[PDB]
């Protein structure tokens, strides 16, 4: 052990506090009425919703980034 | 008409939350034993990269989940 850097501490908040934001973004669609899919982001790894047969959405890449 | 989530949805959405939960719980404390982070995501799932003192490049969430 030394200490993890502070570099490394602000990411890992930052990481957490992205993935908290992208569970309750996820959470937001579907309760508006979005459909889940079985298939995840190729960019960045989250699952996909869909919105009736308009389009499929990627809360991460298409909003939060 | 708009419907609710499913049970299926809602399954998921909670198992996301948890998965992430902790991979964060996970990649803290590989940063505390002295595994270093890396500015890379896995290619797989997305996650920050770590690597331990042998430099050994490890995801916590595909070599532990
Ligand atoms: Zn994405
Ligand atoms: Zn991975």
């Amino acid at each position: 052990w030394e200490p993890p850097t502070e570099a490394e501490t602000k990411v890992l908040q930052a990481r957490r506090e992205r993935q908290d934001r992208i569970s309750r973004l996820m959470g937001d669609y579907l309760l508006r009425g979005y459909r889940m899919l079985g298939e995840t982001c190729a960019d960045c790894g989250t699952i996909l919703l869909q919105d009736k047969q308009r389009k499929i959405y990627c809360v991460a890449c298409q909003e939060l980034d």
